[PDB]
């Protein structure tokens, strides 16, 4: 198996190189010219390489994934090839229905993105991943943590149950690791293996890339960012505390966002509702960042004392020029607080966005 | 380089199992009958195995290290074997003096531990592993937050230095990472790959198992404990607060206790000093007890977030009961806060002790 190994080397120093030459697929990952040799004739066999002495770089349509991204408001489906690029979409915006409605709806649309491929390439196509937030269970659910939006879906594998009803082979992977996932492949992580993963969503997630691979732990909880400990938020539109520690979820998410805006009058019921207050540069929006950070930059030092990675990767669910404010107030409360630290990381834009989950979730199938 | 790992997991498998046959170290590992007696032939010409079909264990004498840890009030320097047993230690109750006096200090101990083997059997000492606190740096020195001891110390790298004036090679480790190392092979790791190791010292430290091995990190700075924000203590012998956030360090360390009971009184200068209060029963080790675990609980559970490991292990600098008493209250203090997490861990006693990180310096050598 260790000719497997350094296989997903040489592809993964080509991601890192673009092209590359036979000597330098030697000089890099310290190889010799014989066995890489016999490693890029391994991956023209398999047409997972193509030209650019001769260079050579990935074969872009060499594969294809599809990833589904479920959240509480957004069915996503997406035709991915093997450098990343998004060949198809389908995107509901719609308050997530049953398990069961969903996957004739995911059923469907990943017809529709398969034969987005000719006849001569479908075969490409690896399998199809599915992406979806950490279930809090029902006793936090219940307690008003997680939306009743949730309450169908306990203690319900949908990968698997969708995998019964596809012949496509179906992984499932948490949805924070999955965006980490995209940005190890084909983002940051094309030169930089090591990093924290934030992802501000409808509820905020994460993941951890050490020495360029995805932690996912025992269980599959790591990178857990939501459920870190922290203070009740001070925010007139936050809920009682129900204790002296609340956690990020409650906080740093999306949600707390759209909480915050009802709070001052405003209608918020669709996505480009969200989107519109926040262009419209209100106060509200600036209060829930600085609350937001207010949050997440102790909870991240805590993840660095655990991880020690030197970088940290930040993204959002929803822009509008939103993902730089909190980027820069981040950043400024890591400055501010630099000194009471034994190292402090570089914050760094991610690639994605929204898109970042159903990249991820495709990429599962094509790596295995 | 694949004949290197075959024969590392061969031997941790026989840590595991204690005595096994050829047969089960097939079963076990998952191998050919075929690869592992090759491989134990390669064991058995390095005279790293034993007889207990035939079984085999490891040769406790197959191998030697000797380890030095270094502390505020403690140079100690011990002989190791390869099963983990301490064959010699010389400990000296000293505040900790200048780089340059430890080295020949150290030297002349190092001299003692490997004069105790025979000469037929100096040959298996692998050489030496030195483990120290993380050094916080001037800056956070001379605000309080650690001792003037450390001054002359910073920007010293002594494993280096130690290194030039011996023979034996030397190899440099955290205190808290090498503390996890010995509970890794031979403690609780022999029976469970993954956990967060918490110990008690003059200052708090800790280290991460992840898939049987101690994360160390891009700069060697994961596990850091001592640096999570927790808030300032409510403990009368606290000083005020320097801001909203304090680090773990201040709390959760027997220094607070040192500095808790000296407000009440006391006197304490030396560890036999700490114990003797420990033992007479006093509240104001159970005031430092509740205050402790009321921010190692919540530092805890954001370890947990990130990791994801089913068990932790729980050690200290100190006993005479007090690590009984710090296990019960952490232990009913995630009970009492589970609902609000998705998962918790089993919590155990940790198996060294005092010793802990000599034993993990010892086994550096010994396994590179």
């Amino acid at each position: 198996n260790v000719r497997r190994y350094n296989e997903r080397l040489l592809l993964k120093t080509l991601r890192r190189a673009g092209s590359a030459s036979k000597a330098d697929l030697a000089r890099l990952a310290n190889m010799t010219g014989t066995a890489v040799g016999s490693i890029i004739a391994s991956l023209a066999d398999a047409k997972l390489i193509e030209f650019a002495a001769s260079l050579i770089r990935l074969d872009p349509r060499g594969a294809f994934g599809i990833g589904v991204h479920l959240d509480r408001m957004r069915i996503e489906t997406a035709l991915v090839n093997f450098a990343g690029d998004v060949l198809g979409r389908r995107s509901h915006d719609t308050l997530l229905p049953p398990p069961a409605e969903v996957i004739e709806i995911v059923r469907h649309d990943i017809d529709a993105m398969q034969a987005l491929l000719p006849a001569h390439e479908r075969a490409r196509l690896a399998g199809v991943g599915v992406a979806q937030p950490y279930n809090l269970g029902a006793w936090m659910r219940e307690l008003g943590l997680a939306p009743d939006t949730f309450r169908a879906w306990e203690d319900v594998d949908f990968a698997s149950d969708l995998g019964r009803t596809v012949s496509l082979p179906v992984f499932g992977e948490n949805d924070g690791n999955a965006a980490a996932i995209a940005e190890l492949f084909y983002g940051y992580g094309r030169q930089c293996d090591d990093f924290v993963y934030l992802f501000i969503g409808p509820a905020i997630g994460g993941g951890i890339a050490i020495d360029g691979d995805c932690l996912r732990g025992v269980t599959g909880n790591a990178g857990d960012i939501a459920m870190i400990p922290v203070l009740p938020s001070r925010l007139a539109s936050a809920p009682p505390p129900r204790g002296p520690w609340d956690i990020l979820l409650a906080r740093a998410s999306l949600h707390a966002l759209v909480r915050h805006l009802r709070h001052h009058g405003e209608t918020v019921e669709s996505r480009a509702d969200l989107e519109a207050c926040i262009a419209r540069g209100l106060p509200a929006v600036t209060e829930w960042i600085d609350d937001c950070v207010d949050a997440l930059a102790p909870a991240l030092r805590a993840v660095l004392c655990v991880v020690d990675a030197p970088v940290v990767v930040l993204d959002a669910d929803t822009d509008a020029g939103l993902l730089d404010a909190l980027t820069s107030r981040l950043r400024a409360a890591l400055v501010a607080t630099a000194p009471e630290a034994r190292g402090t990381p570089t914050l760094v834009r991610g690639t994605f966005g929204a898109d970042a989950g159903a990249i991820g979730a495709a990429t599962l199938p094509m790596y295995f």
